[PDB]
């Protein structure tokens, strides 16, 4: 069982550093998608947490989290490059060594740099709507665009390593069956948990920070704050995607 | 599985002239449902925001897009025609050589009139019902479809391209998956995602202003103010379905 | 997949006939089964929209609508004969020459008149449950049963279509899938829609004045009230599911050939 | 569809009376469980009552019935034996002559109490556990179990049919469906409609009863009531199986 | 249909002993997943219960319950080892010899102590997060950790005991069908009830001992109250699973 599912994040391991050594333009456009699906749901929940964290309700943070299952599942559905999913496969596939080390922070970064287009690109068009230039929803993404940035780096981290484990754990639960539908809902239930719960996704803080920096109504964090922020999330993301799910994942199927 | 999908919207393409070609009345009809299923899916929602408006419900905005996942699955699962739908799969297909670059036009205008042609006749029906005969429905048509025409036209731009890269992925979903289960699930995120955070819809307007203009109890916009709309807003879903939609379906599918 | 889905459309005219023929008893039961099914879910929402109208909850009209999928669901899945279904069906199966305007009008009594045996006898049973001898429910019947009897044939006509465009949509779904989940699914969200929205439902409507004419707790409507009602939403029914479902399937589906 | 449906009956019914002319011992261990599962339901939904009225939230009724789906869910999707399910069952059959009166009620009154095994043997667990010693939960169960026992004849009887048309229609459902999903979605359907709608089980009862009585705080029922309701109820649910959802499927699709 | 079942049930407890009389270090490591996943549910459901009781809502407990779906499912969707499952499973199978009263009480403690790892884990994790900092987050995490400890062994036995009669039911149901979409649902439906109905599941409390003993805001009481807690609960379990159900499944499919 483990090792049919070793075998499969093994080979999607491989077709991802193949895809990379075909066309960039491809990688990088898929991994400029997935950035910008993801980005869609901090739009959906943020203008959500700004209609109810204005109105007093505790329900925020709970119907928020319920209503960032549109992330990862336009991504796994469409296909698409996303970097924190990239962790625990390009991991085992590094362990199980159908790609090396070398293949690994080779892929880690060009979809990450990828993703962020993706993000930046959602960003002026989002910022172009000016629905985030007056209001309590700018004010959410502000605030919590804030929160994040000045938040000491230890949390960041451990949030950060928290989050990208529910995120490949759906992940993996993609690989280890066959329906759809159950996808979607171990995702639906994944990212339920870790946004309510109240965890770290670089490639979604981008998207915030996407919008919170074009916006004409505010800053409050800067690049500074940014750059901070992912870098202390991004490193926590890998150690709970590779060392955790990654390895052992690799461990539990690995044909020994 | 990028290249797989890519064919498979490229007959669909292929597959949608084709039918315009033999027939115009059995098109006509086609994007005529469409239509008015979408506006199926506008009156339900309004028929809530004027009940939850009435009564100031901080979530009114969340019950509504939660409520939309009825218009665009009944297209997908009739097998209808949908303008903004159209706009990735000729824009993919015309790209992919498979249709003409006036194959595509010519599916885009016959579309375009025809959900507005059942825009109109749901719009005519849903007055000779009277819910619109006054109170918080009636009003609920108004003071919405009044906000739309007394909007900048870089709102109505953006606010119309983000709304449909959710309807195309949608699409583009139903494309990948064959459970039409999850097919639907995805329908009712992208809704969620594009209705809740108030982005545009072309052929969803049409029925607002199918009704604003029908109703004997009042416009305050007129005909120009839906135009300035429906047109401000079309060419977003076009430069949303096609640039971004189609384009990266293209580049992420196609041999090199 | 319009042509396939006309065939399927067709192909069950055909043997719906063929059943009536076959015997009488067998269809009558089922179309009963039917009426009642719906019916079911009417003391459902209704029983919602009692104990929630009793709160001036502003969410009534939205949790009725919401939970009237069992309504339609138990019909389809028990496959059953519902009116307001046949509505599109036959029409489009006639059109397609299947069967004939004899069959079609003879299939829409059997149905319309079995549908209604069905309220009949759920609405006794009902009234015996005890359950509408006072309190917000009874009320909520009476409430609502008057309304639609004291409402213009104009608009009862014109609701009662829309209503039937989105059964028989929902039935049209039911032909082009494969996934019983599926099935469900958008019978739930055409009845969120046709409910909450406003529209009307001669099947169902049947299961309202069928409660509160048998009840000794209020008429408020008495027969004729309803013969008003049935009236004017069977026709509207009838110009949806015949005439925009039943047209246009045959229309997107019949081989020019 | 019909005469495969009821085929599936008639067999699904042989095979129960054989399972009983061959094991007393497993067939009376089947039944124990389904009374088991089901009574976990009347757990939930009291517990949710006991909340729910105690802050007197309108909704009460409501999300009890949305929550007893888990029943008959876990009954049927584990084979169990259901007394219930049994009247549209073995008479659907014996109508077939697949088997005779005498399977029949044999199966009837064994299914019927090992299934009052299981409510026994939960009850004095449940009762174990301080959630009835004090607190709105054990009121609700008092009171409850009370107005059961209280209530005219004629009344429980007309509330027993209703129940069981919807119980067996469900299981009638199951019979008709390979999607296991589907089987549930419906079954949730079918007790969202029979409890918030006021209608009474027999199985579920005896938990209710079962509960309140091995309550040390406060019977309000006493053996009294529990024998007049479970009968006046289970005689209505044989009147629902039987004589409605059991002869109204064999008049269904006989070889006539 | 329970022939397969126990076939199914056996083969499966001969590959549990047969891990572990392969590798300590396979094992171990998706026994300490188990947990983790179970974990990540408590991180949830008690982030929700520590913001909703501090806003009175009465709608506490219900939420709660219907948002712990996450743990078990993820549980199975991975296959990892949970001891709760394990006692159904194991005396399935040594009650129809498949494995021995060794490999029995073999596997029901490197699992409970996997369990027992990865629970601890998280819970640093968690806290190296410091949602534990203050807030009511640590608050319910406090009251709750120490209510469950301050309360009567018995209770506690009786209560454990009717939760794994659940836990264990939804994994038979796993081994009952195709459907993970199937699989997944009847989880949800089984975790909500044994949650807000009130029951205790042990492998869970085990990462609220670890939140909270680790949580540098108090111990309110300390080790001689979660052993006491984790013992009070674990055995009831086991009676629960090993003689309830695996008993119960086992005469159900048991070949005389």
């Amino acid at each position: 069982a483990h090792k049919e599912t070793l075998d499969k994040l093994t080979n999607a391991a491989i077709n991802k550093i193949n895809l990379l050594n075909t066309s960039k333009v491809k990688y990088l456009v898929s991994s400029a998608f997935a950035g910008l699906y993801v980005g869609i749901g901090i739009l959906l929940i943020f203008t959500i947490g700004g209609l109810l964290t204005d109105a007093g309700s505790p329900m925020t943070k709970i119907v928020m989290g319920l209503s960032f299952a549109i992330a990862l599942s336009l991504v796994i559905m469409t296909g698409t490059e996303l970097f924190t999913g990239n962790n625990m496969v390009m991991s085992a596939g590094m362990l199980n060594k159908g790609v090396s080390i070398k293949d690994t922070s080779k892929i880690w970064a060009y979809s990450w740099v990828g993703n962020l287009i993706g993000a930046l690109v959602l960003g002026i068009i989002f910022v172009g709507t000016g629905l985030v230039d007056k209001g309590p929803v700018a004010e959410f993404f502000a605030n919590t665009a804030a929160s994040k940035a000045s938040m000491p780096f230890t949390a960041l981290f451990f949030r950060g390593i928290l989050c990208n484990i529910l995120v490949c754990v759906s992940v993996l639960c993609s690989f280890r069956t066959n329906s759809d539908t159950a996808k979607i809902i171990m995702i639906f239930l994944c990212l339920f948990a870790f946004i309510t719960s109240g965890f770290e996704h670089s490639v979604a803080n981008m998207t915030i920070y996407s919008v919170s920096l074009f916006s004409p109504t505010i800053s409050t964090v800067t690049i500074g704050g940014a750059i901070y922020n992912l870098v202390a999330v991004t490193l926590g993301n890998i150690v709970g995607g590779a060392l955790f799910m990654g390895l052992g994942t690799y461990i539990l199927g690995k044909e020994k």
